[PDB]
């Protein structure tokens, strides 16, 4: 895959994530509403190797729904600054459905990022794997002074989380440029230090 490199911020409350919003109405290009479902084996084979396997389902705020499949490989996350290797593919919407049902399907699609799974994790096909279930993200995109900022809600069962997000290959001006922003709107805001996978999978607020 390409590196995916991205400023990643946590906004501390709900009013933080509102007022925020409210504040880059303006600048809103669109809203995504989206549910992230993951896939490995029940003795977590991808992940004990620094591997995390994604079915998106995505829906714009005609306007099908897509499904992409990403493999993120080796992330690092440290000083508000992501990088991770991924690799997407968009594949069919219903049968992106099929295999949250029966993960089995997997080994179905003519798929090169299932291939590539498959080639790098030592599998022959899907018939070991899961579904470890997954959550809805809501995600707000703006262009705002030259980068494009991704503010996320995120839900999950214990509670949701909220974030800023930036892919960029100038992290650390854009963080802070945005550092300077939040601050001088005085909206609550920290280094985001888990991915929403590993908060999902904490069964906790981070
Ligand atoms: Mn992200």
């Amino acid at each position: 895959g390409a590196m995916e490199v991205e400023v990643k911020l946590r906004l501390l409350t709900a009013a933080a994530h509102l007022r925020l919003t409210t504040l880059l109405t303006p600048y809103h290009l669109k809203t995504l509403h989206q549910r992230n479902t993951f896939f490995d084996t029940p003795k977590n084979d991808l992940s004990l190797r620094r591997a995390v396997l994604r079915l998106r389902f995505l829906q714009n705020a005609p306007s099908p729904p897509r499904c992409i499949v990403s493999l993120k490989a080796k992330p690092t996350l440290a000083n508000g600054i992501s990088r991770v290797e991924e690799d997407e593919e968009e594949i069919e919407y219903w049968i992106g459905k099929e295999c949250v049902e029966s993960p089995a399907k997997l080994s179905d699609i003519g798929s090169r990022v299932l291939k590539r799974v498959k080639e790098e994790y030592g599998f022959n096909d899907f018939l070991g794997f899961v579904c470890l279930g997954g959550f809805e993200n809501v995600r707000n995109v703006y262009e705002w002074r030259g980068v494009k900022l991704e503010v996320d809600e995120t839900k999950y069962d214990f509670g949701n989380c909220y974030e800023i997000e930036c892919e960029t290959e100038e992290p650390e001006r854009v963080k802070t440029m945005i550092e300077e922003f939040l601050t001088e709107e005085k909206i609550e805001f920290s280094n985001s230090d888990m991915t929403k996978f590993a908060v999902f999978r904490s069964g906790k607020l981070p």
